């Protein structure tokens, strides 16, 4: 648990979450719960060049280290951390499936019992509010009170979890009922989905 | 044809469905028959860092070994042996095609002279019962009477065979078929079908 | 030109077509024109086992040789070969946007100015026929008079050129084609097309 | 700054944008600026086969290095660097998503706040006319006088910018952008899009 191991971790999450296929339009950024704030990707280094020195430190105040620039997403990561006390990483993408569903601004309803994944019976989207802003922060923050995963309409996808592994896990699942959703619904409109009590069953079993 | 012999083989298969593009959401489980019951895969462990000795092996009294957990999904893989003498092979995955059919509840038509390999003219969709239980089991066992693949509605896919390679070659195929079905779906309803008389036919020629 | 280069050449294009996605239910089957028949690969075999000696030739009387079972589609290459004399190679396989175009029983019209390539303004679709009889060879035999690609109905694709690099580089373009008109037809059809007159000038000019 | 510097980035960008799957037909091509013209792809040979010295130099008249030749669409290349001054890198291909929009003759609104990228808040689609012509050259360099990236209608999409890399980068985002519209279109229709006001805010802020 050391910085240099916690930086290794954000960028092999970088290379994973590329190969499968989640960080298109090279969009991503990743960080991790870190003494009094986290440690975050860099804006403009793209992945492939990234090495541990490159991986910046905030701290509670939203202080960032001298000559590195965190990335122009910082905000919202900050705003899942006070949330969440829960969540130690964050994991945000422009996935393709998620986007498109944050672009129709709908959530995810239980199509699929894996949507238990992310705390309840659906994946919120959050409304739009300008990248970066404080109003943007906001709404994710009010949206990740009982969910750990939320669309952000016009934009994206933010997912949270105790560690970088479930996190990317997590946000990988949410792309894969994202397609299942816009399988569906250009053939029927609305799709089936699990009723409320089928629900609470799979959220006591898991 | 020793234990681990058949732990490697699993494991390849794990890896090479995953390569195929039909273990997303990390969810697939494989099993072999064996002894008086089957080696399947464990629960928790990420496909990448299986080895040998983490396959488990389970009775046919449905015993498991000491110190080692099953996939969570064990118990169909048991129904599917004894609803199918026939079977030495079972792949259980989450692909997304199929798993898109079978919220939509759908049974796959002939809409291919390929849907034969799985033993009719159709490939059917078992009703809905929680991961896990009795109720998904008979569904399952019943599906598979005269099938050797079947969709599970709102969760995924399961298909038999004599060996791990044919069997893991079907489920591939059930999930061209259920990507093929879904693709001209969305165009028109319904879809042109191959008569029964013809589907005779390419039986026979198999 | 001897039987091992050309032996080579019909497992990389085997390889090659499956790394490109078109060869999946691992269908495909590939052949090239040599002596007075043509070399083809076999039956069962999977892509990734096939060696230079699993390759096998196949006379003008359509006897092959002892020992060696050619693919189970062998006759409609036959049927290629002897309809365009200028064919030296054939690419068979069930390319998935392909085979959806096929399962609608359309033809694909010039949607893009790149249908050219196989000859006129149009990639047509033959009629179904069961596989591997003389019928089906008949039907394939007439779409490929005028055509160096066809679909085949409730099928697959085939391609033919003049050497194994410009048949699977065209088999390839129709899968575009085809991934092209299915996801503008789901949004409006007909599809705008180009007109007779602007296909003649493509021609001239290619 | 050297030529073979400048030829070996030319086919580093050939290779990521295949591996990319922007590359399907075999279609692209690439170029940058050089003394008083630029230098180019080639036509005809297959991009994993290109070596430097394949590279071919086109003058500001249109007179290209003695006995090589320049890819078949050369003259939209030159016509984009006359129309946009500040290009010193040109990206030309064929991808589906992109292609697909150009064949509905569609310009792509703004769905997603990366839409800025590009310059404005939307991606045009200029007119189809006959490829390599003059007439093809104009549409494209009008299209580019207040964007950095165009559809062409029939055909496919051309993006430029300062450098090779951010070229590159801006034709796969337009590819993005062109997959979720097609994706949502086939759901509701008009798609939800951002406001002139909301773009500009985004615009300030890139
Ligand atoms: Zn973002
Ligand atoms: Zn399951
Ligand atoms: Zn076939
Ligand atoms: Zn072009």
């Amino acid at each position: 648990m050391e910085r240099n191991k916690l930086a290794r971790q954000i960028i092999d999450t970088c290379l994973e979450m590329t190969r499968l296929g989640l960080n298109q339009g090279t969009a991503g950024n990743v960080s991790v719960r870190y003494q009094d704030g986290m440690l975050i990707t860099p804006t403009g280094i793209p992945y492939e060049k990234l090495t541990e020195s490159h991986i910046v430190f905030i701290d509670g105040n939203g202080k960032h280290e001298e000559g590195k620039l965190p990335s122009s997403e910082w905000r919202f990561h900050m705003a899942a951390y006070q949330s969440r006390p829960d969540a130690n990483a964050v994991v945000h993408n422009h996935a393709v499936h998620c986007t498109a569903v944050s672009i129709l601004n709908r959530s995810i309803p239980a199509i699929h019992y894996m949507i238990a994944a992310a705390g309840g019976n659906s994946i919120p989207c959050a409304p739009y509010a300008t990248a970066g802003t404080r109003e943007l922060s906001e709404h994710v923050a009010l949206a990740l009170k009982n969910r750990k995963a939320t669309l952000l309409q016009h934009h994206g996808l933010i997912a949270c979890e105790v560690n970088l592994e479930k996190a990317l896990w997590l946000a990988h699942e949410v792309e894969v009922l994202a397609q299942l959703y816009l399988t569906t619904l250009a053939i029927t409109d609305p799709v089936p989905v699990l009723s409320d009590e089928e629900i609470a069953v799979v959220l006591e079993k898991f």
